[PDB]
């Protein structure tokens, strides 16, 4: 069985459940002073996560460099996150890979601040297509094409990047939650940041903020993270971290059949964020 499939969404087989899928979305209690981070798979997650908590260290790489991403902001749905973060008070820092669908209800009734993080739909599955062939075995690696067949079904984890994306993007204007691009983070890099210091309430000055910048970049990221691969291939997550990759792997007929089926999938979608 390549999936498990959760309330019509199809999950990776080890870390989720059902019953702690159901509980999450309606049982969680999502409380007014929380903040978190919600992405789809290969869009650049850990890249925003280590500028969140590079900006609440205010450039000291230290937290980042001792812990890994589920310690610093633990996702709700994966394992038994939410027992934790019930059992704990005061404001949480929480991350999340799920669609609206099955976000706890209880936030839709909060304050709670959301950053949802959404990238190039192609360039996400490129980095989805090297990273899940990244350590398996020859034969049992998935050739390029009929990977980008599942993606164009919805055949990936967590259900259609389309619907994950529309249905978030489509709260876009309310207060609590903000929108940004992987695109926008690589080449408006400090307005972007700058953006997000308002929106969390952070405050952070300068020399803080050149700080943050270099400890952010793609090189020296990476070699903080080859510093541990219990849950994640953890050597592999650091591809290249371009935008673009996608015109290498896509072939003209690829890339029509791809703006074809976005264009049934997600008529309601405009792509200014790219
Ligand atoms: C196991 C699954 C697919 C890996 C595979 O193809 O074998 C991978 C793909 C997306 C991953 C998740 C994403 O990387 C986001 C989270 C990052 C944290 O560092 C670990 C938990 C975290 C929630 C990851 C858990 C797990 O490693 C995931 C769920
Ligand atoms: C994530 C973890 C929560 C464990 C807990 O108390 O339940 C806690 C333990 C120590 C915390 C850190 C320490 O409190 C020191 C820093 C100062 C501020 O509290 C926020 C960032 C700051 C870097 C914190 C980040 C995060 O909240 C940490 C790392
Ligand atoms: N500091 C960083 N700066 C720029 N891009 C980064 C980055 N860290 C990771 N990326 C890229 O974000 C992608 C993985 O995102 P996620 O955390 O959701 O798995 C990868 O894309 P690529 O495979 O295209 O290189 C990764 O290289």
């Amino acid at each position: 069985d390549e999936f498990l499939w959760i309330e019509g969404i199809p999950f990776p087989t080890v870390y989720y459940s059902q019953e702690i899928i159901r509980e999450v979305r309606d049982r969680f209690v999502v409380r007014d002073e929380d903040t978190i981070i919600v992405t789809y798979p290969k869009s650049g997650t850990h890249w925003l996560n280590e500028i969140v908590c590079l900006i609440l260290t205010k450039g000291d790489p230290t937290w980042v460099q001792s812990t890994i991403a589920n310690e610093r902001t633990p996702w709700i749905e994966f394992e038994n996150n939410y027992r934790i973060l019930n059992s704990k008070e005061g404001p949480r820092l929480m991350a999340s890979l799920l669609p609206i669908q099955l976000f706890p209800k209880s936030f839709f009734s909060s304050k709670a601040k959301v950053i949802y993080l959404i990238r190039n739909p192609r360039d996400v599955l490129v980095s989805g297509y090297h990273y899940f062939n990244a350590l398996k075995q020859g034969k049992e690696q998935v050739p390029w094409k009929i990977y980008f067949e599942n993606f164009l079904q919805g055949k990936s984890y967590f259900g259609s990047w389309f619907e994950h994306a529309c249905g978030w993007i489509s709260l876009r204007k309310r207060e609590n939650i903000l929108v940004l691009s992987y695109e926008q983070l690589k080449k408006d890099t400090r307005n972007t940041i700058k953006k997000i210091c308002e929106f969390l309430g952070e405050n952070l000055e300068s020399g803080e903020l050149e700080l943050v910048l270099k400890n952010i970049s793609f090189q020296i990221m990476k070699e903080r993270m080859i510093s541990l691969s219990n849950i994640e291939k953890h050597e592999f997550i650091m591809r290249k971290g371009i935008t673009g990759d996608w015109k290498n792997h896509f072939t003209v007929a690829q890339a029509e059949a791809f703006d074809k089926a976005f264009q049934e999938k997600a008529a309601d979608f405009p792509q200014e964020l790219f």
